[PDB]
DNA sequence: CGGCATACG
DNA sequence: CGTA
DNA sequence: GCCG
């Protein structure tokens, strides 16, 4: 079991679901308290369990697994012994966890904003609504549409959205392409949003594309909210006899950078963080969604594929459905 | 102990 | 600050 | 919280 998540296949469904979900509760809680280091360790330990070929049944099976020290092991131990971990349950019940979770789930609200509101005594969504003076227009959108946005996006939702995005993209720039990314590209059956990557086979033609796409989407009455090369929108998605609000992210990249952007936006989030960490610390190369940079030779690696990028980094290729760290 | 991904809106 |  |  290698120490970086990008070094091992991590399937979407696995054999330690309960254990990983408990550790991810502690990761989340760590983030609510600003402790990014602890969040990372708990996320990594959870991911290690996702990568195992069978259930963890005894404590000794944790020996020699990366990212399992005294704390994470004790969490697993209690779950194995009693089916629950007191620390985890304590977090679950806490007013702090529940309110920070509720608040950060709002589009436009991050840990810093949630925390401030919490300290001001705010607890509920109606607490925010009954004082819209303090809200940004983004937060007002997030709050108005919160119920719909809390509803899982389904695969059938995605196909319908892709068609309408392709339609607008097609008028905006003939020959431009739309690629499904994010969680659904990794095989997820549900999602919190739909993520699309847009490019054109002729380098440079993609310049200026996103405002033209956005203009045409808005013209068809499909945009409930939007604010460039990235756009975080709320779409009006038809439903039987009605509609619902759905979060949709659009990203444009030149075709030269397409593999890097495909890699970066397909995730998982932890997978990308680990991959970038691996790149910098183990290979001395700087990776982002634009490219891979050798800071010694002052050169960018050209990639024609995600496979190229894994090869560059000396990693075995992992298809998207094995990047579910 | 230092480090913990990386960028755009 | 928010977002991915 | 854990690695190196
Ligand atoms: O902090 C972040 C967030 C997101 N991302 C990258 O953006 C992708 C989409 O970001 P996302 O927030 O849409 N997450 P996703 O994996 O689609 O799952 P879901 O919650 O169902 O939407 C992720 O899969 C990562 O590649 C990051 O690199 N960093
Ligand atoms: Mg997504
Ligand atoms: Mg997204
Ligand atoms: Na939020």
């Amino acid at each position: 079991m290698p120490a970086y998540a990008c070094q091992r296949p991590t399937p979407l469904t696995h054999h330690n679901t309960g254990l990983s979900e408990a550790l991810e509760i502690l990761a989340e809680a760590a983030g609510f308290e600003g402790s990014e280091g602890r969040l990372l360790t708990f996320c990594r330990a959870a991911s290690v369990l996702k990568a195992l070929p069978s259930p963890v049944t005894t404590l000794s099976q944790l020996q020699g697994l990366p990212h399992f020290g005294e704390h994470s092991s004790r969490v697993v131990q209690e779950l194995l012994e009693h089916g629950v971990c007191e620390e985890v349950e304590r977090v679950r019940r806490s007013e702090r966890y529940q309110t920070m979770k509720l608040f950060t789930q709002i589009f436009g609200v991050g840990v810093k904003t949630a925390d401030r509101w919490y300290r001001e005594g705010l607890r509920t969504l109606d607490d925010l609504r009954e004082q819209p003076q303090k809200l940004t227009q983004q937060q007002k959108a997030g709050l108005q549409h919160h119920q719909d946005l809390s509803t899982p996006v389904l695969r059938s939702d995605v196909d319908a959205l892709q068609q309408v995005v392709e339609e607008a993209v097609g008028q905006a720039l003939p020959g431009a392409t739309v690629t499904l990314t994010g969680g659904f590209r990794r095989g997820k059956l549900q999602g919190h949003d739909v993520d699309f990557l847009i490019t054109h086979p002729k380098e440079g033609q993609e310049a200026g594309l996103l405002p033209r796409v956005m203009c045409r989407l808005q013209d068809q009455g499909l945009i409930l909210y939007h604010q460039f090369e990235r756009s975080f929108c709320i779409f009006r998605l038809p439903q039987p006899g009605s509609w619902k609000a759905v979060r949709v992210d659009l990203v444009v990249a030149p075709v030269s950078q397409f593999p890097f952007a495909l890699l970066g936006w397909t995730g998982s989030k932890l997978f990308q963080r680990e991959l970038r960490r691996f790149s910098r610390k183990e290979k001395g190369l700087w990776l982002n969604s634009h490219g891979l940079f050798d800071p010694e030779q002052k050169t960018f690696f050209q990639a024609a594929s995600e496979e190229d990028i894994f090869r560059h980094l000396g990693l075995e290729y992992l298809p998207p459905e094995q990047r579910n760290a």
